[PDB]
């Protein structure tokens, strides 16, 4: 997993270095931070939204352990030896990352599902399906990326299987979405489908920065890949949760909830 990536084959200068490790520590904070805000203002949502804000919670940490564990292993693998830092331990690779996103994404699924107002049986199937779908993308994602070093044309094969379950996935959630806003509080079937497009997004840069080892496979490009994935984990984790709640605390008004309907006053 460590010489199976394209960070392992390149020295960084001092300034790629230290920008590679302030992105990841700065992911860490951005992520603690908002796990305040969530935890505070979970006491604003009603009963039946409540596990939306929860699960926001739990990506916060989820994200913010494996970025701390990600810049942590970044200092450990390499050493500043005659002007550039160098590997030094086979401690560092994105595979961690991969299996951040088969917990994160099914919690960001499910909180979704949560402010469409699906329940029971429809609930637990629509989440039985969207999981299975976004595990086969991670899995399959997950075989494609040991080759970035080796075998970019399986990259490839397995990317493209990985796109074919990521667009059946997005199907289902923007038929759920368009299908249900209008049962939604407050005017929130405004605000959902602008998370849809939010989605569509952020997640989007994910499998651009898989392949940054086809078109830029450079040092610069193992910074172009993190930066990449720190944009896509504010947007997909952490302004994706801020409109999570604000739909799950505008539904909780409109639905007589005091300590909603006093918030947003
Ligand atoms: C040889 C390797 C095997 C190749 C196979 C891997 C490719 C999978 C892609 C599409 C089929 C699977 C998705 C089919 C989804 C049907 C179920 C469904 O989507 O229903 C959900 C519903 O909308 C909510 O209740
Ligand atoms: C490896 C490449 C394999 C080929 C893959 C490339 C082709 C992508 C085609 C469509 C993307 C669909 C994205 C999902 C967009 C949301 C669709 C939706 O919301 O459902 C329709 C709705 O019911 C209407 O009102
Ligand atoms: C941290 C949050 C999320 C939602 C991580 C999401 C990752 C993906 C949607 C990755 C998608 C990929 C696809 C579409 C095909 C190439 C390989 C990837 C797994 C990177
Ligand atoms: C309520 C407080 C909100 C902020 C959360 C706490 C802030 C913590 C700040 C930095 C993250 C700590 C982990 C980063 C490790 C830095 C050293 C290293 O490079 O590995
Ligand atoms: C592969 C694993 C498949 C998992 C199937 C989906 C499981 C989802 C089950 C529900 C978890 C969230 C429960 C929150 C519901 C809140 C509504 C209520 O309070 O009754
Ligand atoms: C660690 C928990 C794993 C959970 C697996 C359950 C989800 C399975 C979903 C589809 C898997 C499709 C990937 C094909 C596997 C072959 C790739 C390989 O050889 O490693
Ligand atoms: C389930 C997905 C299986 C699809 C096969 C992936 C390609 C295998 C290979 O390239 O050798
Ligand atoms: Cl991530």
């Amino acid at each position: 997993n460590s010489m199976k990536n394209i960070e392992s084959l390149f020295d960084y200068s001092a300034g790629q270095f230290e920008f590679i490790d302030h992105l990841l520590t700065m992911g860490v904070g951005v992520h603690f931070a908002a796990l305040i805000f969530f935890l505070v203002v979970s006491q604003f949502v009603a009963p039946k939204y409540r596990i939306a804000t929860a699960l926001s919670c739990i990506v916060m940490v989820s994200a913010g352990l494996i970025l701390n564990s990600q810049a942590v292993m970044w200092t450990d693998a390499y050493a500043y030896v005659d002007g550039s830092y160098q590997l030094q331990d086979l401690t560092f690779s994105n595979g961690y990352r991969y299996v951040n996103w088969m917990a994160t994404i099914p919690c960001l699924l499910l909180q979704l599902l949560i402010v469409l107002n699906l329940k029971g049986k429809e609930l637990f199937s629509t989440a039985t399906w969207l999981i299975l779908a976004a595990w086969g993308m991670i899995i399959t994602g997950y075989v494609g990326q040991l080759y970035e070093v080796d075998d970019i044309a399986q990259l490839m094969i397995w990317g493209a299987v990985s796109t074919a379950f990521f667009v059946v996935m997005n199907w289902i959630v923007g038929t759920k979405i368009f299908k249900n806003r209008a049962t939604m509080l407050g005017g929130t079937d405004s605000t959902i489908t602008k998370v849809f497009w939010l989605m569509m997004f952020a997640w989007t840069l994910y499998p651009i920065a898989y392949l940054v080892p086809a078109f830029m496979n450079n040092a610069d490009g193992v910074v172009l890949r993190q930066l990449l994935f720190t944009i896509a984990d504010i947007s997909s984790k952490v302004i994706y949760g801020l409109m999570i709640t604000y739909i799950a605390i505008q539904q909780s008004a409109a639905a007589g909830y005091v300590p909603a309907q006093q918030a947003l006053g």
